[PDB]
């Protein structure tokens, strides 16, 4: 049904810790995409496009959950907006 797009950027030890793979891997499983990536400022980036109801799974999971070893001191959430199509066919890791 709604699709949205959404940005969002996680703080902490969100670096050198699987972030990238775990978040591509519930992307996946979720059917949610776009990319993630590392910033040069110790951050995770990600824009996230799908269903409302999956992008707020995989948003709850950046938010609270991340890989095993990471710890998240904050999620920043925004640019979202309803889209009536996916620009992206799958969730990349990206440099």
């Amino acid at each position: 049904n709604t699709l949205i797009s959404a940005d969002l950027e996680i703080f902490g030890k969100v670096q050198g810790v699987f972030f990238r793979k775990h978040m591509q891997a519930e992307a996946k499983k979720l059917g949610v995409v776009g990319w993630v990536q590392n910033t040069d400022r110790g951050t995770v980036q990600a824009q996230l496009q799908g269903p409302i109801s999956k992008v707020r799974h995989l948003q709850e999971w950046a938010e609270t959950r991340g890989s095993p070893k990471s710890h998240i001191d904050k999620a920043n959430f925004n640019n979202e907006k309803v889209i009536l199509k996916l620009d992206y066919s799958d969730f990349q890791i990206v440099k």
